[PDB]
């Protein structure tokens, strides 16, 4: 048998007696994955045919993948008339769905991660965290701020050798891999479980001469074990979906932290951050600021910044016991 | 216009006067990189059907995905009647072809590079090698250990965010594109230049306890310039197709030297180390291995290592002067 | 805007307040159109890759894409679990359901029909009719036997110039056409309506020494019009599924009544006739076997044959009058 | 092994000792039809954006994606530097190739075949024929008024089940489907040969009280024939291409006489009736007006009609012979 991310979704929904409201959100989401997966596989080829450039700039009529990504998710996701309020790494402000295809749910994403070295080709993804609608208010950005601790459902999709749906609801994480030929994602990896210690650490070190004590001395133990056990290895695509997924699938750590130029980290905590981490915890991992768990924050802003630590459990651990060691001596 | 790879390969070997072997023997590669290009952005599917039960156990890696591409690109190549001597990172001994298909091409190829990343869907390629059989006696595995600078024609094919051939001959390097809707590889960048400086170093610093002084002092000057100039930001995709095309396009160094396990470097001379040192040359790049030139080594073994350093010239001669410097003490 | 078939199927289900269990039924016949459509798109190069023949004979281990579709279809109907028993071209009897994945559905379906034609690469197409499961026996194939007037859905999918899948319920028709490169049905056309008068008839001609005395005079009728009229024009594909969906968006009629070798017809009542005659007059037009209406007929045999005339109303009163003008003078 | 067109192409201009300004036409021909390919199957979703409100209206035809097509085909005929006078179907003056761009090849297509039948998604095609220009003069529109005889290469893609690309030449007649996920053309059936006697006919009997004896004679036959054998079976796509690739794969005969409306015949000399003439004959098969040779008959207008009769020998001689027992009278 195979089981295909529709009727997961469906099934899903019918078990939890759902007005399929939210279904209609999750098969949007999944439509626009698809959309985008395709266009990523051949961006190089539009970015060219219709004019192109080295800079950076979009206009009207003829604007890059990025911009088109997130028109694609907001028209879906109004579409789905499941939606009432939308938060985009792309608008400034909060999107106040229309009335008259106004939903219960508030979805905060990331259209296109690491879109900027789209040009490289390395893997980029989307992220997404979805809540429920909480008070009877009239929809608007406020709605968008409540902590990651509320969220219903979060994923990514993740464009790299292959196009991956990670999907983590209430009961666990699950894996789709899109098949092309298709158009289906296809469950390959059932309730999800991040193992319990990893051996490989992901950060980028050229910000070494602005990291925290406990930062700089993690790395140190990564590479130079006091026990005198074997050093971690290293990774950094410097795309966060793809660094994540591997760190899901593998094990180990990976870490933004604040460091100079970011004295709050650089990931953004609406459609970054607490995505991420309700995975990780889901998948039995942590995510943490290095003081405090990520899906704690109380938002203040949508595109407020935080650092963020996350992984195998002992890995993150060591690195909490690490910061603990610090501070006031 | 459009340029498809297939006609700017047939025109080349029009203006050269081939016979069309080469040609033969490139359109050949490209039909087969298409074919592994379709199976990668669907590996995991592929799967699943009873393999056995492992975590991690320090042993077996060979996929089935890596056989079935390797067999891909044989088959290939001796259909293409255009060449007699293969060397693949299959294979433990040279691969001779019978004499009625049997060209006088020598190719050295890895089918799918990216090892431990592809359970993480992390990127993955192709690389390739060609040398002209420069003996008059029986096809044999001395054949294929020429000089890299012998190359007529050298490249790699990424599977990345898209799928992109990149194809470096004496005339210079052009990238193509592949659009999966129609089959086709498109000419995106021509007669590609590297940046004589970047602002990236991508290493697997976990090594760091094993590594020299020379990589030692270079890696804490890209953290803590002297001249007091913004660091270097880190990259480490841990697929060296993938780290390479960023060093390419971006810009910037890439290295692997020698470490504990790897007296010698791990990265391999013939089908990893020379085509990627050739495309980089022809780029305006360097490649070297820390003391010598690595399209000028003499292999001994077709399955030798070499320790790489590549990419922008400015970066890679900084890092040649500190190797100097220490030798001279 | 733009409609997906899955959207359209899911808010249906909605406003019908069902419990999601059709809604399953049709996203699975869905999908199982979008793999049977890319096996035709290619059905020569796997009939032959994975050995082949001129004779027509299926095994165990290589079947024909006759039995791939059909084995294809019953899977994703049994992984439903909305159905109770199924009536296939391809199986002798009713299939029952396995308790366990027991739903209430009945489907009737011709998983590849004009297959037997796929050499020449004419049209092909699937096509199904579902039923509510009446009685509260044990699922059996009696259950199938219900007159079309019973139908809830019936459909079909065209792999033709493009692949399509026309859907018809109580409320209307509708046509969605797959998009190879995101796998979705995309709605093209709403609620269609069969136009009142056509000017194309399509029959086999090659049978008219057979041909009752009524169809003899309607075919002169076409071609020397009494009235002096245009002469209608013919059109026989030679595919049930082809030759109905142009009768559908250019009108005419479509005629396999009964003659000497066929003296009930040719085409399937349960999984050909029916669906077709449901499509028909939910587009406004007529199906008659020249007497009685199709939908009225009452099944005796799951693999029954009828006679079918079908298309534009006019067009098929004025055969219906001649029909009337024929019988004991 | 697997056989590619494109590698079938290039040994055939090796063998050939070709310069490669043909091999690279026929590369161009086959990148324009997998393009046209993957539009046509999903032209009704490229429309839909506003067109107009049009029904039946005897007049306007011109589709979008027929122009498109055009324009594609010139594009990359020009762009092979292979060619030098192009006849199309949509331009009513030959068009003249630039100095820079013009090769010794006169090419006449039909960049989209199959008018009233795309809504409908019935067949559809792309014709060609090629001529070497057989002038020293500056090149005009009489350099494509040759003889159908004089054709280097003739075929076509139909875009049916699957999609096939059909070429003929003096060697044969090679059939290639087309495996949409890796944009290759698949030999699939090697030096085609028409059966001698089908048993199928195709004509639209629609223009019955047109036809001449002749015509008129041979249908009757072929429904009640004179020695009580089985009648012909009847078969009319509407769509030449459809019908003729029907025709060589099952054998049989296709007719498309004088008729009223076309008192020469429907069917275009130059870019029809030609290429489909020259594939036949290459097959062993037969292509008459009735009274003379297809290929034999000089044009003196580009855009010239033609009765034709192709298909089995012994079914077109039958004709042939009816032909001339009436002209003996
Ligand atoms: N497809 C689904 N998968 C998982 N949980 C669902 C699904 N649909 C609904 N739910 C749960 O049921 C709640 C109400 O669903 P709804 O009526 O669609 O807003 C949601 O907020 C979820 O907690
Ligand atoms: N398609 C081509 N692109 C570039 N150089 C080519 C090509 N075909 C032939 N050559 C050059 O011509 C030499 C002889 O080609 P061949 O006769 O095909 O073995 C090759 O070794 C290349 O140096
Ligand atoms: N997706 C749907 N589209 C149209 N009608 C539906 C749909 N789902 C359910 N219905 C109608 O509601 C009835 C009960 O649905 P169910 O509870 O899923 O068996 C069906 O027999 C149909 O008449
Ligand atoms: N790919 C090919 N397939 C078949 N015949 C070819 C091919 N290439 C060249 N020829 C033959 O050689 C002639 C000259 O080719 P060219 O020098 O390319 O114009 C053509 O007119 C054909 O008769
Ligand atoms: O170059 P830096 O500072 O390491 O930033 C990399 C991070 O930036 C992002 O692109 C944020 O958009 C992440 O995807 C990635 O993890
Ligand atoms: O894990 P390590 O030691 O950094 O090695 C990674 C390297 O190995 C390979 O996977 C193959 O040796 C390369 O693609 C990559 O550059
Ligand atoms: O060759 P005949 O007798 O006209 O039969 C054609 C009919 O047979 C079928 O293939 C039935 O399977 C229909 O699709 C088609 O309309
Ligand atoms: O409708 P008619 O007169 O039979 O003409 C159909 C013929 O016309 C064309 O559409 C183009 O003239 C052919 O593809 C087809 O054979
Ligand atoms: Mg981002
Ligand atoms: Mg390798
Ligand atoms: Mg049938
Ligand atoms: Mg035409």
């Amino acid at each position: 048998n195979i089981v295909t991310l529709t009727r997961f979704v469906m099934e899903e929904g019918r078990k939890a007696r759902g007005t399929g409201e939210m279904t209609q959100l999750l098969n949007s989401l999944c439509t626009a994955v698809k959309a985008i997966s395709t266009a990523v596989r051949k961006a190089g080829i539009l970015h060219l045919y219709g004019i192109a450039g080295s800079t950076n700039v979009t206009g009207d009529q003829v604007k890059k993948l990025d911009v088109l990504s997130n028109d694609l998710v907001i028209n879906v996701l109004k579409s789905s008339f499941a939606t009432c309020v939308l938060v985009s790494e792309e608008d400034k402000n909060a999107i106040i769905v229309e009335p008259e295809k106004r939903g219960k749910y508030v979805v905060c994403f990331d259209p296109l991660d690491g879109s900027s070295n789209i040009d490289c080709l390395v893997s980029i993804g989307t992220i997404f965290g979805i809540y429920r609608k909480n008070s009877t208010d009239e929809p608007s950005e406020k709605d968008a701020l409540q902590p990651g601790r509320n969220l219903v459902a979060a994923g990514y999709a993740l464009y790299g050798s292959a196009t991956m749906l990670v999907l983590a609801m209430v009961n666990g994480v699950n894996c789709f891999m899109l098949d092309p030929a298709i158009g289906e994602f296809i469950l390959v990896d059932r309730d999800v479980k991040i193992k319990k210690k990893g051996s490989i650490y992901s950060i980028n070190e050229g910000y070494a001469k602005e990291f925290d004590p406990a930062i700089t001395e993690y790395i140190q133990r990564k590479k130079f074990p006091p026990d005198n056990s074997a050093p971690y290895g290293a990774r950094y695509v410097g795309s966060m979906v793809a660094d994540v997924h591997r760190t899901l699938v593998y094990g180990g750590i990976f870490m933004y932290p604040a460091n100079k130029k970011s004295p709050k980290g650089k990931l953004r905590l609406l459609y970054e951050c607490n995505p991420m981490a309700y995975v990780m915890e889901k998948a039995g991992g942590l995510a943490t600021t290095g003081k405090e768990a990520v899906l704690d924050i109380v938002p203040t802003d949508i595109h407020q910044r935080a650092p963020i630590i996350l992984g195998s459990p002992e890995d993150v651990t060591e690195l909490l016991e690490i910061y603990q060691k610090h501070a006031a001596k």
